[PDB]
């Protein structure tokens, strides 16, 4: 009772029957659904792209750039 069933959506004040086994995750749309599948292989080698982080020896893809800050963000050169 006062929960939802399995696979339904979850709210607020709606939680998910089993929250041990199904969760409420961070999406469009919340299931009420096992955990997400085991993590892929690592990915490949590559430029750092939109959005993702530098300092670790990681630089933009052409016509990208990061600025000078604590955690920068790969971004469109202005």
């Amino acid at each position: 009772g006062d929960c939802a069933k399995e696979g339904e959506v979850c709210s607020w004040g709606k939680k998910c029957c089993d929250l041990d086994n199904f969760y409420c995750p961070m999406e469009f749309i919340p299931h009420c659904k096992k955990y997400k599948p085991y993590v892929p292989v690592t990915t490949s080698f590559n430029c750092a792209k939109e959005g993702e982080v530098c300092g670790w020896g990681s630089k933009c893809c052409h016509g990208l750039d990061c600025p000078l800050a604590f955690i920068p963000y790969c971004e469109k050169y202005r």
